[PDB]
C-alpha cells in the first residue's frame, strides 16, 4: 500500500482544472485561457514529479510500468496545450480537452481499475 492515493492527487487536480477549462473554453476569453493553460502545465507536471519520485521507489516493476506511462503521458498532454500558444483556440479547443478529460479518467482506471 504505497504511492496510490498520494499519485491519485496529481489526476484529481489535473481534472478538476479541466473542469474550469471546459467553462472557460465555452467563454473564450484568452486571459481566463492562457492562466488556465498556466494552471494546467503546472498541474500536471507537479503530477510528472510525483510520478518521478514515485517510479524510483517502487518496489515492483509494474508499479513503476504504471507510473512510467502516466509520467509519459501527463507530459504528452502539456506539450499539446503547450504547442497551442493560442492561436483561436475555443470551438477547436473544447473538442481536444474531451480528450484530455477521457484521458485522465483513463489514468484512474489505470491506478484504481475500479474506484
Ligand atoms: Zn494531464
Ligand atoms: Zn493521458
Ligand atoms: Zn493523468
Amino acid at each position: 500500500m504505497d504511492e496510490l492515493r498520494e499519485l491519485l492527487k496529481a489526476e484529481q487536480q489535473g481534472i478538476k482544472i479541466l473542469k474550469e477549462v471546459l467553462k472557460k473554453a465555452k467563454e473564450g476569453d484568452e486571459q481566463e485561457l492562457a492562466r488556465l493553460n498556466q494552471e494546467i502545465v503546472k498541474a500536471e507536471k507537479q503530477g510528472v514529479k510525483v510520478y518521478k519520485e514515485a517510479a524510483e521507489k517502487a518496489r515492483n516493476p509494474e508499479k513503476r510500468q504504471v507510473i512510467d506511462k502516466i509520467l509519459e503521458d501527463e507530459e504528452k498532454h502539456i506539450e499539446w496545450h503547450k504547442a497551442a500558444s493560442k492561436q483561436g483556440n475555443a470551438e477547436q479547443f473544447a473538442s481536444l480537452v474531451q480528450q484530455h478529460l477521457q484521458d485522465e479518467q483513463r489514468h484512474v482506471e489505470e491506478i484504481e481499475k475500479k474506484n
